[PDB]
């Protein structure tokens, strides 16, 4: 099965998955001097005031904090989206070490980690059918690098004790993602995909100029988990990044001057 490691990891994908080499694969490079500003495109609209986080689950290749999708409780419109995406969950991807983690780049700079907010156009009814469209999810891509803590993320550290191993979960109700956000809202944006099997070319790509600073500790508690269940030998969830793709036949373009 696929994974990160030297035997399965994201050199290997393309033997299951073909589309891995793709004319619109993610995560890429963001050169931001080749980036084009945009002035037609839109401010992003996050409306997450009334999220309703659930649980969270480590399966196996990082852990998602899920959102109650059943109903416009937390969306994001505007940037360069027509219509109306639904939170239907976050995840992160990190390192090893602080010097690398993120899957996209910028300027060939690798962040600690990178934070996936991950959305769905509701125009196709559920999560399973949009994957399916090329404008299928929205995915807000945020970068972590070590310094100050963030506290909005502390609660989300703490409960992760609770789902050391593969196919753990644990409830993890009334999070409010707000807290995970940078000041500003600046943005590239290109068309992508998902970043792990199984690959699809369904992503709106929303990556924020600002990154958030999180602790060495909080960092750390990431490296702790673990890629293996309970009972198996013990693999620390580091290094589950996939890294830089051909950007190819597309342009990234910059929501600022
Ligand atoms: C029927 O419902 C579902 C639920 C989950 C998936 C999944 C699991 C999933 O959601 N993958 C996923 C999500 C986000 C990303 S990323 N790293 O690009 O942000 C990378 C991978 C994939 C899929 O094809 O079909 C599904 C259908
Ligand atoms: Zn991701």
């Amino acid at each position: 099965h696929w994974g990160y490691g030297k035997h399965n990891g994201p050199e290997h994908w393309h033997k299951d998955f073909p589309i891995a080499k793709g004319e619109r694969q993610s995560p890429v490079d963001i050169d931001t001097h080749t980036a084009k500003y945009d002035p037609s495109l839109k401010p992003l609209s996050v409306s997450y005031d009334q999220a309703t986080s659930l649980r969270i689950l480590n399966n196996g290749h990082a852990f998602n904090v899920e959102f109650d999708d059943s109903q416009d409780k937390a969306v994001l419109k505007g940037g360069p989206l027509d219509g109306t995406y639904r939170l239907i969950q976050f995840h992160f991807h990190w390192g090893s070490l602080d010097g690398q983690g993120s899957e996209h780049t910028v300027d060939k700079k690798k962040y600690a980690a990178e934070l996936h907010l991950v959305h769905w156009n509701t125009k196709y009814g559920d999560f399973g059918k949009a994957v399916q469209q090329p404008d299928g999810l929205a995915v807000l891509g945020i970068f972590l690098k070590v310094g100050s803590a963030k506290p909005g993320l502390q609660k989300v550290v703490d409960v992760l004790d609770s789902i050391k191993t593969k196919g753990k979960s644990a409830d993890f109700t009334n999070f409010d993602p707000r807290g995970l956000l940078p000041e500003s809202l600046d943005y590239w944006t290109y068309p992508g995909s998902l970043t792990t099997p199984p690959l699809l070319e369904c992503v709106t790509w929303i990556v924020l100029k600002e990154p958030i600073s999180v602790s060495s500790e909080q960092v750390l508690k990431f490296r702790k988990l673990n890629f293996n269940g309970e009972g198996e030998p013990e693999e620390l969830m580091v290094d589950n990044w996939r890294p830089a793709q051909p950007l190819k036949n597309r342009q990234i373009k910059a929501s600022f001057k």
